[PDB]
């Protein structure tokens, strides 16, 4: 079957890059942290946080989606996504595809109708083998909500 923890790589948009990023689970709900961006860049610092005590976190390593239920076999919901390119924390519902791809709705906007759906790939495990992505260790990842 599939499942949502995985790796999957986002879809390019306006400013925001495409990027690596992986979903786990905790105490029953999807989390997910961003890897780095597929242009291989570095690491930067969190400038827009809202919260200037936040500013000197770094983009990478770090819990940007938190609270995800799974409904039903293959659909998420309840998710709230913060944007490091804009300093925005967006509602967030996904439903998966058989292949593992997920179609990743952002919104603004408790259910979905006042955002916009996009498609994040998933990799396989040659895929994230190839690329030597770093799988960070996520009792550390997990310290990363507040």
């Amino acid at each position: 079957t599939v499942e949502l923890p995985g790796i999957y790589q986002t879809q390019e948009f306006l400013y925001m890059k495409s990027s690596f990023v992986e979903f786990f689970e905790h105490n029953g709900k999807f989390y997910a942290y961003g890897i780095s961006d597929v242009d291989g860049s570095k690491a930067k610092k969190d400038k827009l946080n809202p919260n200037p005590k936040l500013r000197n976190r770094s983009d990478k390593g770090v819990v940007f989606l938190s609270d995800l239920i799974k409904v039903g076999k293959r659909s998420y919901k309840g998710g709230k996504a913060y944007n490091f390119y804009d300093g925005k924390t967006y509602y967030v519902r996904v439903a998966q595809n058989s292949n593992g791809d997920l179609e990743f709705t952002s919104s603004y906007d408790k259910w979905g109708y006042m955002g916009k759906t996009f498609t994040w790939k998933r990799l396989s495990d040659e895929e994230i083998k190839n690329l030597k992505l770093k799988r960070f260790n996520l009792d550390e990842v997990l310290k990363t909500i507040k």
